[PDB]
């Protein structure tokens, strides 16, 4: 009932030359098939839980306390020995190691944000090619994952598993207005500009380990789906947009039970209206308030659309 | 049967001037804070609308039952002008209930707010150095927080979630602190006294949620008082860990405010690394910032914990007397 | 002598505990600040080394005459332990001169520092509520700044730049600020106002006539940033300003008036008028919100000659406590 | 001998859509960049006005000759719609000159700008995976910078300051620094650097892009930096930025000088590889960072090209 946990945050862990992720399912929305993992880096945050931690608070008894500094060492050492190719697999690997090492712990939770790097083009004597030595630190969208593992009477189980992509920022330079809303006493065209966080859950949680890559859903593919649907669809709202992104993701990945969204509307204000469309148009940043949406799409929703004569859902062949 | 579904407006800055003052707070030994003049009553609010009838706005792109997010902003700002109370929680509940009264198709309204904090300042006048009633400093230090969610009931509405807190307390204690007795194994850093430096977020929950409205200020728990308790306990107690510290901070808060059911904590250890050891304690010592990793704790203390301590012959819990 | 050339170490966090206290400051009408206990004497320092003999470290990758940057960090941190003074400027000049004495191939050393600021707090005790001598709050508000650059000379060393300042003062005045009379043409949309809730960010700096006054050996001649801050706040409180330009001119005059040992006070300002959402009273009961991102800014310096002119003019509007 | 005096407006976000494209850039071995479509031509601008006649606005609170800062914002945004050029430097000089022509009491106008950068992205279509012409990613990576200040002459106006640059390049190089001074203060990996690069034109009008073959695009400079970092075995960051500068001057003889501001953000080793970087683990260091500032000039390049002990090598044309 009581809240009780402790751990170490901002655990920067950068593994070089981890095993590559390869053999992904090819989809129309994306060219992403592999992730070379030359840098396999992340910002991890670990929390330990257990009833036996109580007196560390109530009595200042450090006897059963794994030092937070030691947890950091623990994570960093397991990054060196990990042989898999995915973030989710690594986190579950570390969680299970903690539990095997410390019998007095009841559960371990790991959250991680990718420390992202981009491949770049460099000029060489053989022309302009992709570098295998130099990479750009990306401050754009990044992969996320959360795994919590708890002890059971017969072993361990994953009690939470999350996968995602954060901070997708996209603008569409086409006309967008957004009408038909309630007009009352509280009531007071432009390139729709959105921030998107996307997460998903697996039917079979072992698929996230990447042991069979055809069943692993790479965040990069999801991002490409989102971008493609955004590009193609004539949306009626951000709500409407993310429903179709969700349907498409579920369509490409039947092994997922659910896809969820957290959005921001960051559309500019018009300052000088264009003379023909957006040709000659000038925009600026709006006042700080931003619209946001939260929504989950499920396989049952996809089945519903596919069986409805009135559905507008369309995906690439 | 429970899809995630909500939408709203964030970063809704609302700055109300000359709101009704909060006065008549319970006087406690840990604090001199008894009143908050509310000359500026400002916040960053975030509103979310929920309801089953919102489904087709996603699935069909039907905006017929959609309250525009810009309209939500207006709604909040206008209610900031009409609000006659003195607390953040009271304002949020007022707005939540107003939304529900206006839009019958909505099932629940959630308001989260971060105080846009200001400090009184001392200025020179012909009458000497006094507190200004015109000029205030924008504080980038600790700030008050609150969340209120109100949902429909069979006979009307109710608060289904209520949180109150103080965020971003950053305190250092320049006395020798060590922390010993932890597990030592193969994962223990090789190397074997520093000024404990902590970040603190503190929250609390009311037994009767109406106490947060401040209609009777004697039952209102001011975040400023809570902050002063934390600071005082940190000062007086010789702690064995951050875990141990926040337990005693929690007990003290519950002791001063029996109308609270729970006090919760989120902490960071941001203690410096030693570079030059002092030649007499911390005299002549030099420290620097550590590598990024930080220890953290999360914990809740409840009235049952306090009653147990007071009934225990071996308790080390001590509070200043009234 | 036209090339840009320097290297060094940034984000050198240096936290000295129990430094010698700053006490015996000049007492003034705008402030009660007379001493700074320096229980924590902390800063974020930035050091740059300059010199012609550093050229080949760039052009030839020759590290022979290179003080490695980690060594600069150690050097600074060790000197924080030995420094016996009470001011930021004194510490920086102390470090600069030490570097030049240690490394003869150096021509000049530059130190910039931003204070790592802490607040005294009130705690409850059995003897009542008092100021704690053990627990301090990390302040994310205004902080002290200083820059010292020292170059080698034929006879020793000289200070070639000395700066002192206070950064990130953020103050709001709810009423008592007007903006009217400006140019009205095809580009003006802004309504003229006799009253707006002025919200300002202020960076204030100053220069000493005698640069050694900054070492704090005679605290009565030392200008503490805390005093300058209190002056700015007081002038903001008292003056009915016509613009931020008008305001900072008077702040500067007032500062120079209290501290005749200063040659100039300079300003870097930012302005953020809230937007009115519900008009209030009048102005009590009003609701405001944050405006769009654009902000007005001002840069300006006031010198003793300006103050002398104001004091002798029959048309002067300058008034001090 | 002269007081500091200026005022203006900062955070002037200006987003022009479908500006005239930048095309016809000089082809170089280090880069594939030949064009910038300018579908979005966006920036964060900062304008400062100067003039003797501004004195009484400070000293007397006299607003008679004061162009309100809000009006400056409008002035800039309105000039964004009519600007017919293709470069950031050209737009800024255009606005500077417009201000001076409009307000005779002004002596000089200074504009600084940070690009509000967007990336082309790949989307799935019925025609396959292609670059979208509608949807763009907001980049939080490196961005173009420029500063133009224009002052009056007896016969018109002149550019008194002109700067062009690229800010916040963040590159890591995966491959394996010695010889520095060893004394009592000396205690002392994949080199990780932050780079700001700027340059100056021999003929400042080249920055207008009226003759694109003479315009130096920040994208090309960035690709040069990346290419040199990739190929060169550096002995220090000082040594590295010297060669980046030489190569830039080599590709762009119309530049008089290139300047650098660098940060060393190299990780700390936690688990050593067995060996090379295979199995290696790194983490973030304590905050202190090495930095360098440096300018390279054409005279340096001419010296290197004629020197027998020169180590300078560039890719062939």
């Amino acid at each position: 009932e009581r809240t009780m946990f402790y751990g170490k945050g901002d655990v920067y862990v950068f593994r070089t030359y981890a095993n590559p992720l390869k053999g992904l399912k090819q989809i129309p929305e994306s060219n992403f098939t592999e992730k070379h993992n030359t840098i396999f880096g992340m910002n991890a945050k670990v929390a330990l839980k257990g009833e036996q931690l109580l007196t560390s608070f109530t009595e200042g008894d450090n006897s059963l306390v794994v030092a937070t500094d030691s947890m950091k060492n623990f994570i960093q050492r397991h990054a060196a020995s990990y042989e898999g190719a995915t973030l989710e697999g690594f986190l579950q690997y570390v969680c299970e190691a903690f539990l095997a090492k410390y019998s007095h712990l009841d559960a371990v939770r790991l959250e991680a944000k990718e420390y992202a790097f981009d491949d770049i083009q460099v000029g060489t004597d053989k022309g302009v090619v992709t570098s295998d030595l130099v990479f750009r630190k990306s401050r754009n969208e990044y992969v996320t994952a959360t795994v919590e593992v708890a002890r059971t009477a017969s072993g361990t189980e994953v009690v939470e598993q999350a996968s995602g992509i954060a901070d997708i920022q996209l603008i569409k330079v086409s006309g967008s207005s957004f009408y038909g809303y309630i007009i009352d006493e509280y009531t007071t065209d432009r390139p729709l500009y959105i921030f998107l966080n996307i997460g998903w859950a697996y039917e079979n949680q072992d698929d996230a380990k990447g042991d069979n890559p055809a069943n692993y859903v790479a965040a990069e593919q999801v991002r490409d789906i989102a971008a493609s649907v955004f590009h193609t669809l004539d949306n009626k709202s951000i709500q409407h947009l993310i429903y179709h992104i969700g349907l498409t993701i579920l369509d490409r990945f039947p092994q997922l039970t659910e896809v969820n969204f957290g959005t921001n509307n960051r559309t500019w204000d018009t300052v000088v209206e264009g003379t023909d469309g957006f040709k000659g148009a000038v925009f600026t940043e709006p006042r700080p308030p931003f619209g946001f949406q939260g929504f989950s799409v499920h396989q049952e929703d996809l089945a519903r659309e596919k069986a409805s004569a009135n559905s507008e859902y369309v995906a690439l062949k």
